[PDB]
């Protein structure tokens, strides 16, 4: 089965208008993947640790020990919005959407070639290519999930986003227990804080292995292997944001006095004394009805420890938040809080030709606004009393633990039985599109990073591994380490990704927020002289929704 | 009846999406229309002549002299496009859909209330309101089209565009014929040109009356009229813009030798010399083929004589066009050519609480590119023979008939059997919506007022006027004129126009233009302090479609 | 015309109008184009000066071909670079058929 | 039958000048190729092409 | 269409042909003001650059579907009836003034 | 530009943008691909139309 | 997933780590903490808590 193809490539997005404003979405994408045979062939247990860098007070932030088992196989993920839609694609989708359901998943390999290297070291000296037609590429799809969830997007590692770019898959590894433990302190402490690796807990050791629990695929050229289709289990993901904040929610005060004339400096008046006010209040004891105080249904959004980090059986980690922001954006010095950085390469979206080894970023700033500006935050004594005085407010100015640079803000949390939230936005082309549910009794209440989260079901990982091609000398019984003819194997991929999405309405007078090319980003959305190429990210949720 | 409501009021879009992304768009709009009685009872032939303006050497264009036969009806006239979309929806229907086409079209009249004035002329003195229970309103509805068409968008006189503001209809008058001679002259023109109104021809001579070839129904309080359902005979309108030009027409040259580094100075090159190239060219004496050179298929767009004005029997009047254009827009100070200004008033777009007579107004810069740039035309001697010489070329800059400001492009015309054209774009909301097909053996293949033209079937114009309330004393045979008590009407309106439009699609890589809200627009969808409005003009075709 | 020693009126003259025949055009052997596509305009050229035939509503679809890559062991989808693949080529043997 | 049109007339749009096209050209007693000029297709082409 | 530049496919049975590199045209500004020898001072010769309102850039990967051929494979495209009408040889002679 | 620079010469105009692919066009569009100098003598000299 | 190692150990030893082999501000991945370009094993970004 030399001579003769063994599948189609197809790099077509189709929307199919089924009835009552639902579209179904059919997005193909092919790619030609390159494969090296692995550095070693077997799986090794590494432990990373630069205490050189905590070693330096002040530094516990930039904590890099764990460990890992790297095995011989690569992963093909394809898990990037960028995989699947091309800039023209998202603005359709959405710029004239308003909520997205994911259907079906499923993949295909196929054209599989298997070359070998052969050393023409003649004077320049030389090197020769050929085919290796009875040589084998060897693929494994784990369908029960019996590996660990290792998505590539979390390390910018997924197939590439260009139809027309060859790209490669990564290698796989997982990480393995170990206890580790490191005392925090800053540049004025004084001796050594205390930063200890102590090994492995023997009651948390997991070994895996491909071979001993998938079962393995051998294709030579004129083979094919082809994962069925999967089907979804999720909730639907919006494309539209909120702008309400407890602020904007319910009956607002009625306007005894009203402007008689257009002008900025012409304002209403609710036109009643604020302790001579009727409505209702939260506070039994003032008679004070302000927009402030006034009572609202629950609570939008929450408060919680800023850039926090907290310690467990192996090292210090970030505690997460959903969502940041702020008022008049500040934009960008605005950033931090919960707003994702995104880095990447070559592949994903930053310039082509760009050389170096910096990569791009950039801080995704979501249109919903369902956070905190904690400068505007106080807390207050119940005898309220107002003007308060100093030693009845706590302001976010007011030092803490006698840290001139540290509130009662930063230690804050106000996540409570009242706390409304909305799931997290999808984000092109960098962002992940599901993720795997934790196998805990009770389950994260979102992800922080994909929109979709399959409880039951989720894919299978698909590895892929060219199998060895030994010499005329192999001795199992020797340390050395195998020696093998250089191989290498190129094969196509081709994936189906099916959505369902709800076409948007048009609720209000005004016109909404569209996203549209103009005289400023244009360039950004075709190659130059030289066929460079660059894709830019962009925003999901621009069309606001009432929340209530 | 008095007591009983004969209709609903409803001013609603829907979207109904069929099969094979196409959608059913049906426009609801209702209004309350204020009415009041005739000036005059009867039709009147009156002759307007301004020949003091014209009689001033040079202002022939500022001629206004014409007859017109005014009768004591008022037409009601929904055809704009603002009449039936607000903001909201043209941006869904502009930045989702491919084309449109028009399918039906029905009116309502309930709800009809006839009041009375009695002047309580009482000290201040004063005015007294009161119902005419037995009182009727007059309605006749021309299907068959007898009447004249006078559309009234032509003149700012359609329903308003606020669906809570109420409206009114307008004096209905027609053209009767005339002859008029106006001769051309210059500030420097000696003696008198010669301006003179002769009168009429007996041989065109149509006086016109409801009465007598249209049925009239009575309506009153309890009375409702209903207009059937229309179903159009049209062509379908697009939502989508060419840009290609001639030069933009076919295979590009074969670039012999490409950029190789990044750079706004680093070009390709044809690397061929010119009259050493192969192609086709239809200059049948050189060897020279260019980009200009080089043969099209045919030709987009066409040349016509500018500010040029025609006369026939009644008056001079412009040479109509069909669009303008040019390069870098040179916008505005670009305008002129064949782009359309519209001015209007406080009910179809300018800020309504905007003081004074002056209208508001605007140019529409279409996005297609169909257009000429004069300044670039140039003709030359056949023999070609390069570079030319000066008395081998006539450029628009040397002078026609001695004049120092004209140019043989302003005599200019070259349309002709390659000439290929678009018909004119959606104007919202000042556009007209549909026109009437000129009764000539040999019509125009397009109108230049409205994107649809009925061909055989177009709806037919719907009269109303208030019915005379004579007093006790009335005499026929008398000169006077018959004195009626001051009656006045106020009904409510209800008009469906539906449209079938057809769902865009997606075909290049980069993102495209839509409509949206930002910062700098913001503030032209949503009222001020004192209820102000305004509704800003849109364009409809944006984005581009390929032509070839 | 203009003053122009070499320009007549002829030269900016225009007698197109509602009472011209015309024909279309030639066929040209054996350089010339057979068919052509139609201007996605409103209104249409009543003639292409390039091709006997127009094809209104349909046109034959265009054939594209490309040779795919053929990558060397050493490939970085990361890299500035530009791929290096082995040289490669390809022959083929193509058959039409025309009908009139 | 047949129509004047102008002759060596470029017209220019958004992307610059582009010739006049023609539908024929011709003439009486054949001053041929000398004649052609006016609206009569030029083909320059190679070994592949005749 | 090839045949505009002279790159169609061979016209001898015989002899060996080649595919034309394809390449389409993008959207740009251009401003040429005309001149003749005698013209003073410089014209105005500007190439303004692209009209975001007015581009497309296709691929073909992102828009048609690809086969993958190999030695033992063959590409068949089914086959395609043409709309138009008949071309005519042979030729008019009459002027006006010989008609009637 | 550099040849449009010269006065007289606006004819010679080039300059355009193309978007350049890595794919090529298989074209059989033109009269010579299926007739040859004999085929054509036929259809040319006994038929009226086509 | 864990970062990718640009840099194993070739002797077996307590003192012979892996090196992830890239500057800490220069690396890729995901990160909550939109005002930084230090991407950490205690910085990179977990699906909950
Ligand atoms: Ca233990
Ligand atoms: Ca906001
Ligand atoms: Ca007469
Ligand atoms: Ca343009
Ligand atoms: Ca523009």
């Amino acid at each position: 089965g030399v001579g003769i193809s063994t599948g189609t490539f197809n790099n077509q997005t189709e929307f199919k208008f089924l009835e009552n404003g639902w579209v179904e979405i059919t997005a193909n994408s092919s790619r030609l993947v390159h494969l090296n045979m692995p550095e070693s062939e077997n799986y090794k247990r590494v432990v990373v640790n630069n205490m050189d860098k905590t070693a330096v007070k002040g530094n516990m932030a930039l904590d890099d020990i764990h460990v890992e088992i790297v095995t011989p196989w690569s992963l093909v993920d394809a898990n990037a919005w960028g995989v699947w839609f091309n800039p023209g694609d998202w603005q359709l989708i959405v710029n004239t959407m308003s909520e997205l359901h994911l259907v079906s998943f499923e993949q295909e390999i196929f054209n599989v070639v298997l070359k070998t290297v052969s050393e023409s070291a003649t004077q320049p000296p030389t090197k020769v290519y050929n085919n290796d037609l009875t040589a084998s590429l060897m693929v494994a799809l784990d369908s029960n999930n019996t590996m660990p969830f290792t998505p590539a997007a979390m390390r910018s590692e997924t197939l590439g986003f260009y139809p027309w770019k060859p790209t490669i898959p990564t290698p796989w590894r997982y990480y393995f227990q170990w206890d580790r433990t490191l005392i925090p302190s800053h540049t004025g402490t004084s001796g050594t804080p205390t930063n200890v690796y102590h090994g492995t807990d023997p009651d948390d050791v997991q070994f895996y292995t491909i071979e001993n629990s998938v079962p393995v695929h051998l294709l030579r050229t004129g083979d094919e292997f082809a994962t069925g289709t999967f089907f979804f289990d999720c909730k639907p993901c919006r494309l539209t944001h909120t702008w309400q904040t407890n602020r904007a929610l319910g009956l607002p005060p009625f306007l005894n006095s009203l402007p008689q004339s257009e002008g900025a400096t012409n304002f209403g008046d609710i036109g009643v004394q604020q302790d001579k006010r009727r409505g209702v209040t939260q506070m039994g004891n003032t008679d004070y009805i302000t927009e402030a105080t006034i009572m609202r249904p629950a609570e939008v959004g929450y408060s919680a420890p800023y850039y926090s980090f907290e310690a467990s059986t192996q090292g210090p980690f970030k505690t997460p938040i959903a969502a940041g922001r702020g008022g008049a954006q500040t934009d960008e010095n605005q950033a931090a809080d919960g707003d994702p950085r995104y880095a990447f390469g070559r592949q994903h979206g930053q310039k082509t030709t760009t050389t170096g080894e910096t990569p791009e970023r950039f801080t995704y700033i979501a249109h919903q606004d369902t956070g905190r500006y904690p400068e505007g935050d106080w807390i207050q004594n119940i005898n309220f009393n107002l003007p308060v005085t100093n030693d009845n407010v706590l302001l976010p100015t007011d030092p803490i633990g006698g840290k001139t640079g540290i509130n009662y803000t930063n230690i804050f949390n106000t996540y409570g039985p009242l706390t409304a939230l909305n799931n997290v936005p999808p984000v092109y082309p960098n962002g992940q599109i599901w993720d795997k549910e934790f196998d805990t009794d009770l389950k994260p209440r979102l992800h922080i990073n994909a929109p979709f989260v399959c409880q039951n079901n989720c894919p299978g990982q698909l590895f892929v591994k060219v199998a060895p091609n030994l010499t005329n000398q192999y001795d199992p019984d020797a340390s050395a380490n195998m020696s093998r003819i250089v191989t290498y194997s190129d094969f196509w991929w081709k994936g189906k990704l099916v959505f369902k999405a709800k076409l948007r309405a048009s609720h209000t007078w005004n016109p909404i927020q569209q996203m549209s090319i103009n005289v400023d980003n244009q360039f950004n959305y075709v190659p130059n002289n030289i066929g460079a190429m660059k894709i830019v990210y962009e925003k999901s949720q621009l069309a606001p929704r009432k929340l209530y």
